[PDB]
């Protein structure tokens, strides 16, 4: 016997500041540009966590790519 059935995916995730000292609460949802880490508005900066930065390899040499750019207007 099919019958078939069906339903949906509402669900908050809910997100944290992984930072500990930190505890804080009801705060803005932030993703951190360097350890991919969801922190607070006053630790979404990286200093504001030294960020160990380790995501983002040291200054080095990429492969050849191309870019787009240009300005609004000159006086
Ligand atoms: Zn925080
Ligand atoms: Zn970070």
């Amino acid at each position: 016997g099919s019958s078939g059935s069906s339903g949906m995916a509402e669900l908050d995730i809910g997100q944290h500041c992984q930072v500990q000292h930190c505890r804080q609460r009801d705060f803005l949802p932030f993703v951190c540009d360097g350890c991919s880490g969801i922190f607070c508005l006053e630790h979404r900066s990286k200093d504001s966590h030294g960020c160990s930065e380790v995501n983002v390899v040291k200054e080095r040499p990429k492969t050849d790519e191309h870019k787009s750019y240009s300005g609004p207007s000159s006086g």
